[PDB]
């Protein structure tokens, strides 16, 4: 067992935990507390019922408080001397708030944590680069996963074995699976070619088409579906029960292909064609949430990657630096009632993520999703630089140009009405010469709008196959919503987690990088033609307003038996 990898993945596991308690007040972990100052550091003194905690903090680029990670935190009564685990930290703050710990749930959160700490020393231990640059990137993007949460590693469902396999860091390749759909119970994508779905499963047919006539089916009256083992294994037979006794759904215990994992483990990816990705069912709880895209959402992620192209052909910055994944090769399972917002289609689709081919023709740029520039590693600083001895001044002129790049093309959609969903692990950044040529979207799903804008500019609006008269995500109704999916997921967790990776790697101030990043969106936002009507608004919302929303994701984690939120932080623009 290796306890250096063991100890250091306790310690991320408690960082990203106490960080996460300050940025939402969990508990009034900040609010109830006094600053105070012991030898020159600054501590959070946290007293409740009868116990005390001592928190060492810094005033962080956020404009909050965050876990000096360097000092230890001492708990009054604790003699042990050796380092805290995060689910001893948290166990502490329940026991402290016996009154709030009643309606939370204590019990998996502790577990969650103890999870989280032992499944990333394990990918720490037994980290396999891949030798693809791509295939690597997004092996760092799945290490470092979603930042500042402590319970983005525990993947819920997952046995200690599916962890080995599915896991992009430990590098294992798995075949694929078939479920034989009959014809008349599915639909596809409008453009969506049956024959980029035979070519995945061609290998197979002979076999398929015996095993149906062995069970007096013919396979012209089915398609064949790939579906990832664990969702084949545990999920299909129970969730299609009715439809398998019917012979509408047939389990074929075939094996075809070799797939990895990338950052995300739904997304699997063939080595001999690195850039044309197979997008699979995989039925598990990740951040809370089961990891299930309705088939619905891929009829709107068509309607959304149609308009994302329309920008890229009208703005001059959008047609410059932005390209698009080709996402319309979608297939899914229809039961006969035509009801598309029924959860049972989510469980049975297979859909096809070209990536350019521009990029996938280019072997000396290097595709990077921003999430793998979060992970704390020099790996892929040293590949974009093209050397080891990396300067202050090196990496400072590359986050300039990543901010410059990301901000520019996001505000440049914004203009128009449309904003993606741009934290990490949806945008790519293409690298050559150590500079962002190109950016890469995808997963188009939720691209959100705001209807005035897409008025004032003459866009059709995206036709969104949503619930009747209620309201939703994909809609924001004032720009106060509209902005607050750039406020968090773009720059309070995407850039900043950039920022504090760069600080843990070559000690540059995370406050020289957030004045760097503050001057760019004053220098972009300043430089849009904004509707004239709404730019007071623009200003307002970014830069002179007290407070900016923060995405939550603990206090849902203590609340779900899974509830949205945005609370109000400081304003990180404001220094004050
Ligand atoms: N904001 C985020 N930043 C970085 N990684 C994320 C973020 N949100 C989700 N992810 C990860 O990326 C994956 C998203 O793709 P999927 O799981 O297939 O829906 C999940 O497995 C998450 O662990």
């Amino acid at each position: 067992q290796n306890h250096t990898a063991v100890n250091t993945a306790q310690a991320i596991i408690l960082r990203d935990l106490v960080d996460a308690l300050l940025f939402e007040d969990i508990a009034g972990i900040v609010s109830n507390s006094e600053i105070t100052k012991e030898n020159g550091q600054t501590l959070l003194i946290y007293e409740r019922e009868t116990q005390q905690i001592k928190i060492p903090v810094y005033f962080s680029a956020l404009n909050m408080f965050r876990y000096e990670s360097s000092q230890p935190i001492t708990i009054e009564g604790r003699v042990s001397k050796q380092p805290l685990t995060a689910a001893e930290f948290w166990q502490t703050i329940a026991n402290m708030n016996c009154d709030l710990s009643h309606e939370w749930e204590v019990a998996r959160v502790e577990e969650g944590l103890t999870t989280a700490a032992t499944q990333l020393a394990k990918q720490l231990s037994e980290l396999d680069l891949a030798s693809h640059p791509f295939v690597m990137s997004e092996q760092f993007a799945s290490l470092k996963d979603r930042p500042f949460h402590p319970l983005a590693k525990e993947k819920r469902g997952l046995r200690e074995a599916d962890y080995q396999v599915y896991q992009a860091e430990l590098n294992q390749s798995f075949p694929l699976m078939v479920a034989a759909v009959k014809k008349t119970h599915m639909i596809h994508g409008d453009t969506a070619n049956i024959d980029e779905l035979e070519n995945l499963t061609v290998p197979i047919k002979e076999q398929a088409t015996d095993m149906l006539n062995d069970q007096g089916l013919s396979i012209d009256d089915y398609v064949l579906f790939p579906v990832h083992p664990w969702q084949y294994q545990h999920i299909l037979p129970n969730v299609f029960a009715t439809e398998i006794s019917e012979k509408l759904v047939v389990l074929l215990p075939l094996k075809f292909g070799d797939y990895l994992s990338s950052s995300s483990m739904r997304s699997l990816i063939d080595i001999g064609a690195p850039y044309n990705h197979v997008k699979v069912p995989f039925a598990m709880q990740s951040l809370g949430a089961l990891r299930l895209t309705p088939t619905r959402y891929m009829k709107n992620g068509e309607q959304a990657e149609q308009l994302l192209r329309q920008l890229i052909e009208k703005d001059e910055a959008l047609a410059k630096y932005v390209m698009v994944c080709d996402e319309t090769a979608w297939w899914s399972y229809m039961g006969q009632d035509n009801d598309i917002f029924k959860d049972q289609l989510g469980h049975l689709t297979v859909q096809l993520r070209k990536y350019p081919e521009v990029l996938a023709k280019n072997d000396t740029q290097q595709l990077v999703s921003m999430a793998a520039l979060a992970a704390n590693d020099r790996t892929l600083y040293q590949m974009i630089c093209g050397k080891d001895n990396i300067s202050k001044n090196d990496v400072m002129t590359l986050f300039e140009d990543i901010a410059q790049v990301f901000l520019k093309v996001t505000l440049s959609f914004m203009q128009y009405g449309a904003l993606p969903e741009l934290h990490g692990q949806n945008i790519l950044l293409s690298f050559e010469d150590g500079r962002v040529q190109k950016c890469v979207l995808r997963d188009h799903d939720t691209v959100r709008i705001y209807k005035p804008w897409l008025t004032a500019h003459q866009l059709s609006l995206p036709k969104y196959v949503v619930r009747e008269d209620t309201p939703n995500t994909l809609i924001n109704e004032d720009l106060e919503t509209f902005f607050a999916y750039f406020q968090t997921l773009a720059v309070s967790v995407n850039l900043y987690a950039i920022i504090d990776a760069i600080q843990d790697l070559f000690g540059v101030s995370e406050h020289e990088l957030m004045s760097l990043l503050k001057q760019i969106l004053k220098n972009e936002v300043a430089t849009i033609s904004w509707v004239t009507t709404d730019q007071l608004a623009v200003r307002h919302i970014l830069f002179d307003k007290q407070t900016w929303p923060f995405k939550q994701i603990l206090l849902p984690l203590l609340y779900q038996r899974m509830p949205s939120g945005l609370t109000t932080v400081p304003n990180p623009m404001v220094t004050y």
